[PDB]
């Protein structure tokens, strides 16, 4: 799983 933001 991955979860990024910007």
């Amino acid at each position: 799983g991955s979860t990024s933001t910007a």
